[PDB]
């Protein structure tokens, strides 16, 4: 019983940072307990049992690319998709709002979370969600 997770997204959004925090220990293994049940995770920083599409909240381009990739996945080859807006710490140079990120997620059938790899914020919550989500579909 594997849980392979593919890390997708535009350049420099924080993909490896998120993976390296979670792991582990680019392929990153790690066994977490959600939310009563042990679950193992294999996180793939490619640049699947779930796709994590990362954008930077300070980079509106990576956000639109994120949406573009979401519709691509929806048309190709179902699997959970998590939309992640990383770098929530850079409050001055933010170009995408939370609600804009959360509203995008609903309409296009994503789970949504904002993280900051810099502050280790919601990184654990992200990967616990992925497990929960894989579990909704299975
Ligand atoms: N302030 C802040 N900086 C972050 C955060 N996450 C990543 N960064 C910074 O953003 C840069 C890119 O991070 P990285 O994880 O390498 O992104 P990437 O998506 O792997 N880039 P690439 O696809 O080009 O390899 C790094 O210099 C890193 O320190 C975050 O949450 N907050
Ligand atoms: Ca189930
Ligand atoms: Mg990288």
């Amino acid at each position: 019983s594997v849980y392979k997770v593919l890390l997708l997204g535009a350049p420099g959004v924080g993909k490896s940072a998120l993976a390296r925090i979670f792991g582990g220990v680019h392929t990153y293994d790690r066994s977490i307990v959600v939310d009563g049940e042990e679950a193992s995770l294999m996180v793939y920083d490619i640049w699947g049992d779930a796709y994590v599409i990362v954008y930077s909240v300070t980079d509106k381009g990576s956000f639109e690319k994120a949406s573009e990739l979401r519709v691509q996945l929806r048309r190709a080859r179902d699997v959970p998709i998590i939309l992640v807006g990383n770098k929530s710490d850079l409050v001055r140079s933010r170009e995408v709002s939370v609600d804009e990120g959360r509203a995008c997620a609903v309409v296009f059938d994503c789970k949504f979370i904002e993280t900051s790899a810099a502050l280790h914020h919601n990184v654990q919550a992200l990967f616990e969600g992925v497990v929960r989500q894989i579990r909704l579909r299975r």
